[PDB]
């Protein structure tokens, strides 16, 4: 088993595949988990999603690296055997966009916040091939997110980064907060180096209001949690201002 220094541990319901871990969350949704080995510190887990939508699959976030992201595509090929139509990546940091080149080599259409694509070169990332844009209330402009099936993309405002986006899975009670949301038992909001400490609390709450009936909150570095992940994150963020 993989025992990361940071990130959730393995429990019943987890499938080890190569260097990665997969967990079924719903009949059509799986969480992918990949691990960055930090020398002298140990492994840091990062989570994303895989969603089946009829005869195709949709991905949220890459793994940390190209090779790990290729392993995600191999797991999808083995376990689902349907083509990946597109991937949405949730901001320009390594845990979310480190594996773009693997997606592109596979011919998968990639989407990110226009701002994430603009920041990518400055963050040592490769931009997605398509840019999402957002309304004044945070909802994605639908013309920029064609054929997204159940993925409902919401920009909650600046928080963990200025470009962080979130994704609800329509037809389920699952919503994905990425690195913006930490779990209900977290001590810290994680890396605040690129964070907006003034607006973080409002952005966390806006995510909760965007998906008000999501009962399972998925996030980058903990196991899926209740809505208390959202409220606890917001309460921690209240202390930043
Ligand atoms: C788990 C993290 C504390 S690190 C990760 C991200 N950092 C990276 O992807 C870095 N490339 C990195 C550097 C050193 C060690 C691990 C990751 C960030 O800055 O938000 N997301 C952070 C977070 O979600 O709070």
């Amino acid at each position: 088993a993989i025992r990361p220094t940071i990130g959730q541990q393995m429990e019943t319901g987890d499938q080890r595949f190569g260097d990665l871990v997969f967990r079924q969350l719903a009949p059509n949704v799986w969480q992918h988990t990949s691990y960055l080995d930090v020398p002298g510190f140990g492994a840091v887990a990062s989570n994303g999603l895989i969603v089946r939508d009829g005869g195709r699959v949709l991905v949220v976030d890459t793994a940390w690296t190209d090779d790990q992201t290729a392993q995600i595509l191999n797991w999808i090929k083995q376990e689902i055997n349907l083509p990946v139509a597109l991937a949405v990546v949730t901001h320009a940091h390594q845990d979310k966009m480190g594996g773009m080149d693997a997606l592109h080599a596979a011919g998968i259409a990639t989407y990110a916040n226009a701002l994430s694509n603009q920041l990518a070169p400055q963050e040592g990332m490769v931009a997605a091939q398509h840019s999402l844009t957002f309304a004044a209330n945070g909802w994605v402009e639908p013309a920029t997110a064609p054929n997204f099936g159940p993925l409902k993309v919401f920009y909650p405002g600046p928080g963990h980064t200025s470009d962080n986006i979130t994704v609800g899975i329509d037809g389920t009670d699952i919503a994905f907060g990425g690195c913006l949301i930490k779990d209900s038992k977290a001590k810290s909001l994680g890396n605040l180096g690129d964070a907006d400490t003034e607006h973080y609390a409002a952005s966390a709450r806006a995510f909760g209001a965007a998906f008000p009936k999501a009962s399972m909150i998925v996030m980058s570095h903990s196991a899926p949690d209740s809505r208390a992940a959202i409220t606890h994150t917001a309460r921690m963020a209240d202390k930043l201002r």
